[PDB]
């Protein structure tokens, strides 16, 4: 069995006005090597507006936003060598439009694709950050 979560780093702390780099990637991943990985940001649209995404320097990060506070990204590899688990692979920047606390971020409807080809959904995760001044 193929198994696996979602890594989520973001500042628990942003100023109106300031971007936020939510960077996503790839915690745990058993009996699998991911080439693909397609997952998706959830945001509290009132307090975040997105920007862009980014990779962290070797990956293909393609987003697309579904609708306001929801964000469907893949990555793929781009030099034929696996994504390494315990990086961000893909930041998504998004823009502190309002105050909030415990606003909340998760990635939902996660799953990789590994050396033969064969799609296996592994575990999102959330967290919460506040937006501040």
């Amino acid at each position: 069995e193929v198994t696996g979560s979602v890594s989520l780093e973001a500042l628990e702390e942003v100023q109106v006005g300031e971007n936020l780099e939510v960077g996503v990637g790839i915690d745990e991943l058993v009996n699998a090597e991911a080439f693909a990985y397609d997952f998706t940001l959830n945001y509290d649209e009132n307090a975040f507006e997105y920007v862009e995404a980014i990779s962290d320097d070797g990956v293909f990060v393609n987003a697309k936003k579904i609708e306001d506070g929801k964000v469907r990204v893949l990555v793929s590899s781009l030099t034929g060598e696996p994504l390494p688990a315990k990086e961000v692979l893909a930041k998504v920047v998004l823009r502190a439009e309002a105050k909030a606390e415990g606003s909340n971020l998760s990635v939902t409807n996660s799953s990789v694709g590994d050396g033969e080809g064969l799609v296996h959904e592994i575990a999102g995760t959330e967290k919460t950050v506040n937006i501040i001044e």
